[PDB]
Parts: C-alpha cells; sequence; structure tokens
C-alpha cells in the first residue's frame, strides 16, 4: 500500500482466529454445562448431516435452470452441470450416504427431510440466499471476479508491454534533436476516476510541450497503428521546474463513465472499489514485470486545496 | 443470442419453480404422514433460528477480519463494517430477538448455540463455505462481477463511441479521393481467442489495400491521440469479391494473454466463458446504442474446414 | 496419446470411485452385524483423532531437522517451517483440540499418547514412511516434480520460441537462392533416448544437403548467439522421396548420459518414464502455443526391422 | 555451501534423533504408568497391524487407478502394478497374515476391518492424504524428482562438458592474435532469476570488447554447431580494472519463464528453492567433474546498493 493509505490490503486470516477462538470457547461451554460428549457428537453430526441434505436440495433446485444451458455452458455433459451445481459429486454422494447412515441408525429420516425441502424452498423463493458484501467482495477478490483486473492487465498488455521498450530510444531521440525530460513515463491515477481530456484545465502549472516520435505497430488486423506521448512542463511560482512524459491512466474513465449509464449496473462505491483496486493490482503487475526496469512511475492521488504540479514533482525530484 | 449458438441466454427462474414443486411436495409428505401442523411449525421456525444464528456467528468471524480494514474500505465507520459482514443490523436484530424468543418460549439454548458455533467455526476452518460454481456464476452475472463487463464497456467507450459517428465521413472522403468500400465497420469476435495481427496470415483471401483517413482527438492527456482504420479485400476463386473495413475485436488478445500469464489466475474455460460474455455484453450494448445506426456489424465464428472470407462474406451480402 | 501408444495418459479419478464401492461395501458390512452406529462413530472418531495425533508428533519430529534451515528455506520464519512441517497450524490445533476432547470425554489419553508416539517413532527410525512408488509418481506428476518438465519447458523457451517464427523466412531464402524443402520442423523422439551426433549413421537413406541461413541473437550475456539447422534428404530405393528440416531433440541426450553417471541418482526406468513425459509435456505446450502454427512436427518413435526414414516420410506426405 | 549463505544444505538425520528421544519419553511415561508390558506389546502390535491393513486398502484403491496405464507404464505385467501400489508383495503378504493371526487369537475381525476401510475411503474421498511441504521437499531431493536436476546436469553435459576442455586453446588464440584475459570462465548465478541479455545494461561497468573464436561440432543431427563467447571489461572508477570472459547461466532464465506461464505450474518460490537447487547441483557436479581443471568459477549473488562489477572483480582477484 506504498501508493496510497487508501489502497486497501489483500485479506488475511482473521476469520480463522476467530473460528479457533469460537471453537475453544464452545468447547468450554460444553464441558462446564456437563453434558455427555455422545450426545455432543450425536447432535454434531446430525446437524452436518442436514445441511449437507440442504446443500443437495439447493443444487438439485439449481439444476433446473442449468440444464438450459447444457449445450452452451458445459457442452452437453450433464456431469459437468452435476459437478456445476453440487460440486465433486462423488464426495457429496459419499457425504449423502454417511448422513443417511448416521440419521436413520441413530436415535423419523422422511419428515426431517421434508421440513429441510421446504425450508431451502422458502430461502430460495424468499430470497434469502443472498450473501453479505464482505463475503461477495472475498469471493471475487479471491478468485479475480473484477473488472479492475481486467482493465488493469488490459492496460499492461496492450500499452505498456509495448511501449516502455522504446521509451528511452524515443527520449533519447527527441533530446539529441531538441529538454532534458526524465528518462521515464508518469502515469496519474485519480482514485475519483475524474479524467480530463487536457492537463492544463485541471491545473495552469502543467504546460505542453511537445510530442515523442510516434510509436508504430500492427495490432489485430489494424496496420500502421500509432502510438503516441506528450511532454509536459511543470512550473514553480511562474518558472519552469521540471519536465516529463505525463499522462493519465484511461481506463479511470471507462470506470467514469459506467458509473453514468444505467445499463452498466455499476455504481459511485463500485467505482472507487474498483479504482484502488485497480491501482493495486498495476503496481503488483508492474513490480514483477521484466518490461518496468525504473521505466514508469506510478503518481495515485485523492482530491479532499491541491495541487497536482507539486504531487508530480515530489515524485522527480526523487 | 442471434451472434453464435454456442453464447448463453441469461439465467431465469427455473430454480424458483423447482423450489416451489418441492415445496408442494413436502407439504403434500407431511400431510400423508398425518403429523400435526404445530410441531411442523415449530421446528420449522427453530431451524430457521439456527440458520439466523449461524449467520450471525460467521459474520463476528468476518467482521474480526474486515475491522482491520475499515479505514481503508469502509471510512472509518464501524456500522459499515457491520452491516457489510451482517446485512441491514435492524433487519438481523429483529430476527435475532424473535429467534431467541421462539427458543426458550418452546419445548435448552446456550448448549445449541455452543453447538452452532462449533459447527460454524468448523466449517470456517476446514474451507467448506465455497460456494458451486453455478451460483458464483449466478451472483457475478446478476452483479456484474465480471472481466467481460469492463472489457466490453472499455471497447465501447473508448473506441466505438469516437469511431463510429465519424466513420462514415471518412468512407466517403476515401471513396471520393480514390474504391467502392461498404458503410459499415466489420469486427471479428473469435471466441477461441487467437486474433493474430495480420488478416491474411489468418487466411490468404484477406489482403490489405490502404487504410483510411485518420481520425484525431485529445485523450487524457495525450492529444493529437490517433485512431486508424485499415480497408480489407475480400477474394473468392482468385477474384476480388468485396471491400470492408475489417478488424478483430481487441479485447480479446488481452484475454488469451490473461490465460498464458500465472499471475493473472485466468484459466482457459474462463477465457471461453469471458469471451462469450464479452460478445453478449457488447451485443446488448450496441443493440441499446444510438451511436450504432447500422454502423457496426460483429461476427462471432468458433472453428471446428472454415473460411474467414466466406462468413464475412456472408454478413456482407445482406 | 497421438504421438504413440507407450505415452502414459494422466490420471484420472479412479481411486474416488474405488473408495466409494469401498465405503458402500463397509456401511452395508457394518448395518449387517447389525452393531450400535453410537459406537461405530465412537470408534472411528477415535480412530481419526489417533490419525491427527500422529501427524502431530511425525511433525514435531520432522521440525527438529527443519530448524536447522530456517535461515536458508524458510527466511528465518518459524511459522514457515511450522506451516511447512505441520501444514495450516489452525486447522490442526482445531482438529488437536476436537480430538483431545473427545477422546478425553468419551469412554487413559496419556497412555495411548505414549503408545502413539512409540508407533510413530519406530516408523521412522525403521524408515517405513516410505511411500509406494505410484504414490509419488502421482505426486510428482500433480506438483510437476519431474526434470522432464523443466527439460521440456527449457527446450521450447531458448530453443523453438526463438526459432520457429524465423523458419518460414529462413526457408524462403533458402529456396529462392538454391530444394523444395518442406516448411516445418521435424523433431526426432526417440523413446530410447538413443540420440546419435549423426542421422547417416543412423539410417543412410537420411543424407545432408545443406544448411539454411543461420540466426542470430543475444542471449544471457552471449551476443551474436548462433541458432543453426541443417537439411537432409529422405530417399527410397537408393532415389530422393523427400527433404525436410530434419533435428533430434537435444534434451533426450541428458537424459541419457544422467543415466550413466552415478553422480546422478538416474536409472534407465527413470529415463524411459521421463523421455516419455518429456514428449507429452512438450505436445501439450505446443499444442496451445501462439508460436506453433504448422511450423513443428514431432515423430516419436520406439525401436523393437525399422526404418527411420519411412517413419519420416509417412508424416511428410501428409 | 560456500557459493551463498542462503542456499541451503542437504537434510540430515534430525528426524531420526527427535524420534529416538520420543520413544525413550514414552517408555519411560509408560515405566511410571506402572502397565504391565504385555498389554503395551499387544496394542502396540494391534496398531501396526491397522496400519498395514489401511495400507491395503489405499493400494487396493490407487491398484483401481493403475490397472489403466498398466500398458503404458508397467510393461503389460499386473505384477509390476502390484508392486508399485503395494511394495513388495511377499513383504505386504507376510505381514497381513501376522496380523490377521495376532488380531484373530488376541482379545472381533471384520467390523474392525469395515472401520478401517470406512476411515481409508474418507480419507482419500476428502483428499486427506496430501503430504506436508517438508515431507514433499525431502522426497524430491532424495530422490531428484527436481527441475533443477535435470537443469544442470543437461548445462554440465550439453555446454561446459564441450567448451571447458577448449577454452584455453581459444583463449590463448585469441591473446596471440591480440589483450591479457584470464583463463577462466566466470558463470553468473543469479538467484533472483534476472538474466538480462545485455551485461551492460544490468551494470555500466560491464562493456564488451570481443568474441572468442567460435567453437564448433556436430550435435543431434545438427552439424557444424556453433558455441560462442564474449570477452567482457570490468571497469573501477572509469578505468580498466580488468578483462573476462564472462556469462550468465542460461537455464535460471527458464525458470523465471517457467514461472510466469500459467501452464507451467511452477510459483515464485519454487522459482527460488530450483535456483538454489541447481546451484548447489552444479557445484557438486563442477567439484567431482575432471573438466573443471579450474577453468570455472561459479559467482551466486542475490540483490538486496549492489555492484555486479564489484563481485566479479572480488572473484577475479583471487
Ligand atoms: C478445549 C479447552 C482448551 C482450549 C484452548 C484455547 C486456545 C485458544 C487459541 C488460539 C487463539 C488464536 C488467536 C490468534 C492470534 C492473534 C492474531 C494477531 O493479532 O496476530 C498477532 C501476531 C502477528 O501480528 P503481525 O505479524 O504484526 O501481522 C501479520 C503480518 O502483518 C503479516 O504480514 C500478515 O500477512 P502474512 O505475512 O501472514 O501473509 C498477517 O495477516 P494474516 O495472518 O491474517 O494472513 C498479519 O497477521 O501474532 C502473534 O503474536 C500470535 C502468536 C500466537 C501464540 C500461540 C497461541 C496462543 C498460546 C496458546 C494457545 C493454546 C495452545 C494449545 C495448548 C494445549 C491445549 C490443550
Ligand atoms: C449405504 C447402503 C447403500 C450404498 C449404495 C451403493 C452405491 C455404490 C456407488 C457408486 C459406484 C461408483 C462406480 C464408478 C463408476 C464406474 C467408472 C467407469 O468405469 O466409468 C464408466 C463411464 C465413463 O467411462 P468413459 O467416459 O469412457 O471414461 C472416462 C473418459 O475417458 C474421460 O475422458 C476421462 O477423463 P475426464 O474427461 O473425466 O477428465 C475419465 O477419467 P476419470 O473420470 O477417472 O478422471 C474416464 O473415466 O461412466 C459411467 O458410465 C458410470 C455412470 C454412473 C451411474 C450412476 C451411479 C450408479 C447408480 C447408482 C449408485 C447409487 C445411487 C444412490 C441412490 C440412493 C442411495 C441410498
Ligand atoms: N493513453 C493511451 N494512449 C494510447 O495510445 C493507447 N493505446 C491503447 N491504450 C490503452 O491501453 C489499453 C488497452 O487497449 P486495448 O487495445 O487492449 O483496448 C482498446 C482497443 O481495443 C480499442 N482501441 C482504443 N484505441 C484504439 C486504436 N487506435 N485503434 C484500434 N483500437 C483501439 O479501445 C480499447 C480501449 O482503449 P482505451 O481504454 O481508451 O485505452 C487503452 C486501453 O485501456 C492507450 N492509452
Ligand atoms: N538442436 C539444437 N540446436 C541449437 O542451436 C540449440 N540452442 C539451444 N538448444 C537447446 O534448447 C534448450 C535450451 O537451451 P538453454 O540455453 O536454455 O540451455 C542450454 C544452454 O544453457 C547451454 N548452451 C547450449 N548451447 C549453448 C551455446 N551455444 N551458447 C551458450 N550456452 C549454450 O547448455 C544448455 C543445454 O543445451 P542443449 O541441451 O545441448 O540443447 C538446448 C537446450 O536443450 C539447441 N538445440
Ligand atoms: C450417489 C453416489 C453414491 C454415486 C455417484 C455417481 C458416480 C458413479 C459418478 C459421479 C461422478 C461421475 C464421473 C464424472 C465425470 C465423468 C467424465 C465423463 O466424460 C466426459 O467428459 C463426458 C462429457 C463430454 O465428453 O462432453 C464420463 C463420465 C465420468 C467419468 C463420470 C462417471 C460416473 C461418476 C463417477
Ligand atoms: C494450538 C492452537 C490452539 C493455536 C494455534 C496458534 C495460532 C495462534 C497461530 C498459528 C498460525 C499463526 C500465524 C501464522 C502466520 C503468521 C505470519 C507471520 O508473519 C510473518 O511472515 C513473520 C515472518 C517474516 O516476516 O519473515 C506473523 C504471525 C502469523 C500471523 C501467525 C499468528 C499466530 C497463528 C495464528
Ligand atoms: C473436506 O472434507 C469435507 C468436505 C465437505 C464438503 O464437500 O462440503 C464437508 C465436510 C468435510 N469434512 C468435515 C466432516 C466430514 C465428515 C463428517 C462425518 C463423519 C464421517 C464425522 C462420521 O459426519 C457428518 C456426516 C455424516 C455429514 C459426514 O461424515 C463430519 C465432518
Ligand atoms: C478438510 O477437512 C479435514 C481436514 C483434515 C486435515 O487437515 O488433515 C482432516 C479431516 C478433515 N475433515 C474430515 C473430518 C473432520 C473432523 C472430524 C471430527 C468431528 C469434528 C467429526 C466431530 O472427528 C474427528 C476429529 C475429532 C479428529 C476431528 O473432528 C471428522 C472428520
Amino acid at each position: 500500500s506504498s501508493l496510497h493509505p487508501s489502497i486497501p490490503c489483500p485479506r488475511g486470516h482473521g476469520a480463522q482466529k476467530a473460528a479457533l477462538v469460537l471453537l475453544s470457547a464452545c468447547l468450554v461451554t460444553l464441558w462446564g454445562l456437563g453434558e455427555p460428549p455422545e450426545h455432543t457428537l450425536r447432535y454434531l453430526v446430525l446437524h452436518l448431516a442436514s445441511l449437507q441434505l440442504g446443500l443437495l436440495l439447493n443444487g438439485v433446485c439449481s439444476l433446473a435452470e442449468e440444464l438450459r444451458h447444457i449445450h452452451s455452458r458445459y457442452r452437453g455433459s450433464y456431469w459437468r452441470t452435476v459437478r456445476a451445481c453440487l460440486g465433486c459429486p462423488l464426495r457429496r454422494g459419499a457425504l449423502l450416504l454417511l448422513s443417511i447412515y448416521f440419521y436413520y441408525s441413530l436415535p423419523p429420516f422422511t419428515w426431517m427431510l421434508a421440513l429441510l425441502g421446504l425450508s431451502q424452498a422458502l430461502n430460495i423463493l424468499l430470497g434469502l440466499k443472498g450473501l453479505a458484501p464482505a463475503e461477495i467482495s472475498a469471493v471475487c477478490e479471491k478468485g479475480n471476479f473484477n473488472v479492475a483486473h481486467g482493465l488493469a492487465w488490459s492496460y499492461y498488455i496492450g500499452y505498456l508491454r509495448l511501449i516502455l521498450p522504446e521509451l528511452q530510444a524515443r527520449i533519447r531521440t527527441y533530446n539529441q534533436h531538441y529538454g532534458a525530460v526524465s528518462q521515464r513515463l508518469y502515469i496519474l491515477l485519480p482514485l475519483d476516476c475524474g479524467v480530463p481530456d487536457n492537463l492544463s484545465m485541471a491545473d495552469p502549472n502543467i504546460r505542453f510541450l511537445d510530442k515523442l516520435p510516434q510509436q508504430t505497430g500492427d495490432r489485430a488486423g489494424i496496420k500502421d497503428r500509432v502510438y503516441s506521448n506528450s511532454i509536459y512542463e511543470l512550473l514553480e511560482n511562474g518558472q519552469r521546474a521540471g519536465t516529463c512524459v505525463l499522462e493519465y491512466a484511461t481506463p479511470l474513465q471507462t470506470l467514469f463513465a459506467m458509473s453514468q449509464y444505467s445499463q452498466a449496473g455499476f455504481s459511485r462505491e463500485d467505482r472507487l472499489e474498483q479504482a484502488k483496486l485497480f491501482c493495486r493490482t498495476l503496481e503488483d503487475i508492474l513490480a514483477d514485470a521484466p518490461e518496468s526496469q525504473n521505466n514508469c512511475r506510478l503518481i495515485a492521488y485523492q482530491e479532499p486545496s491541491f495541487s497536482l504540479s507539486q504531487e508530480v514533482l515530489r515524485h522527480l525530484r526523487q
């Protein structure tokens, strides 16, 4: 979280520690109450069996919908749909057999089955299966089910991986042909996702000077596709203080626009979260990329009395 | 789903219908067993209360972690963390009060609380909270937690929304200055995410003719940023069958690249699913967008003896 | 397994199916014997508890050795060594607490602990912890703990990924400057790992003609490093039948040499297994590589009356 | 371990010493409890018998899978499959007979057999057979199931074994034809697996001078295959401090590339561990090899303000 304090760090294992504490407390309580541990084990196994039966019923309900997509999503394989709706069928079947055995054989099975089915049907019909926001966010981060992930990887693959290697050569060409621009690309990251097309509008102290020699390449059927960069001077008290190849991170614009459109199903809180996740993912990518060797500098900032030029200079002086 | 049969349709409400059938069957079974409805109601309420207590315990365990990211992800408010780990605190508290009342008033409590805590801690520690793939997919599609969503919206907002309005002008200018090219942009959507840099390599019948006039605009500080498109000749039996503005969808490339790098946590099945999702999302956007005044055509194909030129010609002759 | 029938296919899930059958049979037997399921559950839990205690003791024994490598292998972290010797400490501790509870509370703990420690110490001192060859092989394949894996990836990265793209250009140059060599590189894979330096020795029907224009590049501090390929004519009944860019897979030589040297700890059975695994891994890599697009052909063969030239021709004619 | 302190030493016998201590402590505890030794012996034998039965059941489950690969991995002999799934059948049968005899002759059998089968099937289905990382590492190092082993042996057999003998001739030829370069080859071993293509890029003080005479030889059908080495100048304060034949170890590059591709199943921790293992294995090979008549020097370093040229000079001045 060196970019900005507001960047969330990845989740740890606090839930497991709290669960261990809870387990210890529950065991202590059961010991204090002084009840037969045999009954404890019996009822715990029965509870887990009920959970397994509930999973079975919910998966059966979801199977009715998922079979409609058998040819598209699951390649015509019934076993694939079953695995998607229930997980590993072997494990689930073994657990079901064990539950049946330890219920029908321990101190009515069909009545309890009907009751559990009624409860699951109620939970489904009334829309009570929804997870809490924190669990959804954790699942999405673990599985990388985020738009920011794809946006950052697209930014790295399509632009930086094709731009950074030739940046030094282009800079040397511009410097010898013409001034002492720093040998790095400075990428701005406004967590508010406010990305204007002209920096001079955001801060007069930043002023355009010229353009580097255009880079060219063929991309996805389009040939002679050109990437261009701009040179900006940073002023202090009306006098020049630095010069750099500065630009905004274009994908953030998208995050803003997606929040304006209603067809995108994207809100402002999602916008903030995804912008910060984008910054984090891009930092993680660059920290390990061989292309990026002191060639790029990310400047992340959040507007609360704020001067962008001074922010850029605080990094340039280093 | 006119693009390609392999594109899955959005999920419907089959699960709820299955749940209704299950509920009716369970009620019929309970009626047949002849058990008194009051006992059924009591036990159902107790089961729902147990579910609520389990939710509370799991939410506490998750809060133990979220309190760390309080400042960076919840704006320093404990109430937001609680609402994220448990949902609406008012509803949860009401349900907990009702559960306590109807557990103590109906034919111990701390013992079962300890058992439920034990079960929840066991599920957390052993990693049994994992959802089935179908549930995760449904959650992501409903909440738009996919990379394809962002990729498609970026493609529309950064490229098409700026290119389609001015396309006919460039095309007519090229025609006057020189070829009878159709007035429509053609975008290829390979579901295998091939995306070669040279189209002629994919099919010899596809050959370059000339570039349209360049379009220019300022974007994200980079001024005079240039968008260029390429004309292509479609041959049939060694003869000029047609001419069109043709290009691949660049984001697919990214997906492919994301399926190769290990740092992305992206697999090939995820690649195919996200490609289909990207195509469907883009189709919907273009259907609702006003810029797409028949100025674009999407071509989605899946290689099995396949001729890309033939498919493009088929879409052209319409 | 299209290369050769002798190539083993990856392992499936037959063990899990057999385990499910075994579980069903055991449950049926317990039902037939008509003993109290409470006793069954009790003794099953006790057995699992004993297994957990054995794991704890074995991990404690291994910890004494692994602490000597704390600074080198585990970066001075005691928790990392503990996780390496015991797995997730939270889960293991929870299971230990549960085992202690359900043993000391169900119908002497210290005596059984001493007995289990004695048994584990015997198993360690007498070297009885060794796994069977099949389990070791499965573990190595799942974790890619094989020399052939690294050899194949090295062959792809260092040679093919740098050779295939320019192969067509070099072939066209040679053909226009001089005959109609097929536009593919043919790589021989002798599963016996017998790789001579001159093919003419292996089969007179194969005869050297000339060399393609050398490819050049800088690699790992060495500049102007050159890759060269040879052209070979394949004869029939004394008359020419084909011409191709043919070569052996160099890494196989290593596999042979490693079997000759004693310092390598490599046998002939390992040689065969690793050669076949190398072929399989290379095939899997090429099937998904974008560089390989009809540019390479693998010819795997096993000498039992064998003609290499006819083997090459059977692929050339296609 | 003179290369670098971070290189781990081979594992010793600390586990056996800990096991001996544990056994002595357990015997003392049993003596203190005052239990009769005959009961101890009976229960210990029963425990060992249970372990044998579990091994048998797991071996049967694994045989259910290995019978599929019988032809492709065991030469069509069922006895080899049995020996792979169970070990020496004679010893296993003897132990099973003894177990049966001492279980039936000492104070049911089928019931406990069913319980053990249930436990084994449960462990198999739930994936509880996974070894701890330290045990896997020990098994791989003892059996040489690492990629670094093969990479190091390939580096020695393909490059060094063919280059070191003829190095002094080339060096003296270059000296007569022109520079006072040392008579030793210098190999860099970055544990981070950086391996840039240009050394001057890594450190400006490293600059190219000229190439040694090329070495030529026929290899794997490719005749006139060329090995080339490069001389480099080591500067200090802008002055020529030394000249040497310097190069990176190419296989490390491969490791890095394997840590990026997802198809390889190779992580960064595995990358570092395998780099250390490669360095150690190469050191041992060179120590035992006769070609290394002080003709090579290995330089292993780990970047923390680090000057590669200074380290090379330090190794040179000796
Ligand atoms: C049945 C009746 C008997 C019941 C027995 C009751 C036992 C109750 C047990 C356990 C309580 C668990 C509390 C969790 C620890 C506090 C967490 C924390 O506050 O930690 C505080 C510090 C760590 O702090 P930092 O290092 O600064 O933070 C890190 C860092 O930032 C990483 O970088 C980051 O990421 P990573 O590097 O790890 O990837 C990571 O995050 P992550 O770990 O969440 O992933 C962050 O935690 O540890 C500690 O001193 C705790 C040391 C544990 C001491 C031993 C356990 C207690 C003593 C005895 C227990 C009973 C033993 C059994 C005896 C026999 C039983 C019969
Ligand atoms: C407590 C008292 C009551 C106890 C109840 C007793 C129940 C006993 C249960 C289960 C026995 C398991 C046997 C395993 C199947 C045979 C394996 C095989 O021989 O299969 C034969 C074929 C598949 O053949 P192929 O497709 O040609 O081969 C593939 C292919 O090549 C893949 O390509 C490859 O790779 P992948 O594509 O999968 O990746 C893969 O390999 P992999 O699967 O190992 O990974 C290869 O198998 O399936 C079948 O017809 C079996 C269909 C199962 C039928 C349903 C189960 C039996 C009916 C009832 C069971 C009880 C139901 C419960 C009722 C209520 C209970 C109260
Ligand atoms: N600042 C900046 N200057 C550039 O020249 C540039 N070129 C690309 N990018 C950014 O890299 C990322 C990857 O582009 P990708 O091609 O994968 O998707 C691109 C691409 O599919 C399409 N597109 C954009 N510009 C062009 C273009 N000139 N030609 C063809 N397609 C284009 O629309 C997508 C989104 O573009 P932007 O979202 O505005 O910023 C892109 C993008 O975020 C640039 N960013
Ligand atoms: N047939 C053939 N013709 C070639 O020109 C060629 N060049 C490389 N290779 C093979 O690709 C693989 C990757 O080489 P890598 O550099 O990663 O390790 C190489 C490399 O580290 C080193 N080495 C081999 N040749 C050279 C060389 N000319 N210059 C420097 N180092 C070399 O020793 C290792 C093993 O080489 P080979 O095991 O004989 O075959 C190699 C290798 O199997 C070739 N194979
Ligand atoms: C309720 C319990 C007691 C019984 C569980 C039934 C098992 C016998 C099932 C569950 C998982 C099944 C397997 C899941 C996956 C596959 C892969 C499948 O191959 C395919 O991929 C077919 C689809 C396609 O090729 O598109 C062939 C059947 C098989 C082996 C299935 C065989 C039958 C299995 C073991
Ligand atoms: C026996 C049972 C009842 C108690 C189990 C003890 C737990 C409290 C232990 C087990 C795992 C431990 C964690 C394992 C990993 C780490 C990471 C560790 O951070 C490091 O990486 C330190 C080493 C380094 O930085 O090199 C700090 C402690 C912590 C959180 C540990 C905190 C204490 C934990 C939770
Ligand atoms: C990874 O292992 C697990 C996976 C899953 C899953 O796939 O969801 C669930 C639970 C898993 N392990 C915990 C667990 C498994 C089995 C049992 C058990 C006994 C066998 C104790 C006798 O009692 C309850 C039962 C009758 C229902 C089933 O059998 C208890 C606890
Ligand atoms: C992924 O889950 C598992 C992981 C591991 C592992 O880390 O090795 C082992 C076993 C796992 N699940 C199977 C299982 C867990 C727990 C128990 C249980 C009960 C809680 C049934 C009451 O009984 C036995 C016990 C007292 C020893 C522990 O608690 C039975 C079965």
